[PDB]
DNA sequence: TCCATGCGCTGAC
DNA sequence: GTCAGGCATGG
């Protein structure tokens, strides 16, 4: 993550749900604003965000009184994106995991809060032709609230990561706020190579595979995208290995592969999986973030994340549209 | 709400 | 064609 100088949302509150590793607090903090409620059902994603924050999350929140919720400015939610992933079912609101939306709609017509922030993947936006984000609008809409949305690239913000999620943020009608914006995309200057950790910290994660086949030659400049360098089995997902020299594969939660959730690196001359602190780094997430004790678990929390540098720059661009209030 | 891994198709080219 | 992006099942 970055610093902020400019603190846009001090004296603000928000609401953490489906909280995770709390990655919208770390971003939304960052910007000054207070947490006042947390909500989060995964015991292990519990765990890790007590050790970092030191407080346990509430639990299943289709079971929770919306009543009961803290009044606040913002509220965030980056929900369940399974249901509406091209690597899933696609069931999207007929799943199980796909109506958490719902709640957060039932929650906001209760507090009312001035800003609701969401996040889900790219999917999001084209799934069902179109009909899933339509809903989600109108929702909003008539909920009294102004809806912007749009999918972002991780590389395009900082990090090396190619990781495609759809933002949406609605500002409260009476608010009048006809300025916001998402933010403008600017060079990368780091890649999975900078964030790597010393090989003597992760020889236990070099796989040596002897089905691997290399379909390209290591490149000697760093670019901007994901370069494919080989693979291993039938090339499936999470038997793919890619170079350093460009950016990080999407994380992933419940993927599987020889390589699961991290996808295979070469690293000097040798193939492995990124470390959990790896994953960490990948996200934006401080080296003074502690990541589970479960390796298994650390991973499935990562690869369920958000970036915090993107976060952070659209707090920041949601603050300074709230703080421009001329005569 | 355990950990591991081979898929087996989907969306955007 | 090229390639990035959870489910099912075994222990
Ligand atoms: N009914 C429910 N009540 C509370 N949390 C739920 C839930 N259904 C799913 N979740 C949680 O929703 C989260 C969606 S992924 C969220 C990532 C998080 N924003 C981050 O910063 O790390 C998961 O951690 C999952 O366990």
């Amino acid at each position: 993550m970055i610093e902020i100088k400019d603190k846009q949302l001090t004296g603000l509150r928000f609401i953490d749900l489906f909280a995770g590793l709390g990655g919208f607090r770390l971003a939304l903090e960052s910007c000054g604003a207070e947490c006042v409620y947390s909500n989060e059902w995964d015991k292990y994603a519990q765990e890790v965000y007590e050790m970092n924050f030191g407080e346990k999350p509430e639990g299943d929140i289709t079971q929770v009184n919306e009543k009961t919720i803290p009044d606040h400015d913002i509220l965030c939610a980056g929900f369940p994106c399974q249901a509406f992933s091209i690597s899933g079912k696609q069931k999207g609101f007929e799943d199980s995991r796909g109506t958490l939306f719902f709640d957060i709609a039932r929650i906001v017509r209760e507090k009312k809060p001035k800003v609701v922030f969401m996040e889900n993947v790219k999917n999001f936006a084209s799934h069902d032709n179109g009909n899933t984000l339509e809903v989600v609008k109108n929702t909003m809409n008539e909920l009294d609230y102004s809806f912007h949305a749009k999918v972002l690239n991780a590389l395009d913000y900082g990090i090396p990561q190619k990781r495609e999620r759809i933002y949406m943020i609605c500002f409260r009608n009476d608010l009048n706020i006809q300025n916001f914006q998402f933010p403008k995309p600017f060079e990368l200057n780091t890649f999975v190579k900078d964030l790597l950790l010393p090989d003597s910290e992760v020889e236990h994660l070099v796989i040596d595979r002897k089905d691997l086949v290399m379909t390209n030659q290591e490149i000697e400049q760093t670019t901007p995208k994901t370069v494919r360098l080989g693979i291993v089995g039938k090339g499936g997902q999470g038997e793919r290995i890619y170079s350093t020299r460009g950016i990080a594969i999407t994380l992933s939660a419940y993927g599987g592969g020889i390589f699961a959730k991290t996808g295979g690196y070469l690293v000097n001359g040798k193939t492995r999986k990124l470390h959990p602190r790896e994953c960490a780094r990948v996200m934006g997430y401080p080296d003074s973030y502690k990541v589970h004790p479960s390796t298994s678990q650390a991973y499935k929390q990562f690869g369920n994340s958000v970036v915090i540098n993107v976060l952070q720059y659209i707090a920041y661009n949601i603050g300074s549209s709230l703080n421009f209030k001329p005569y």
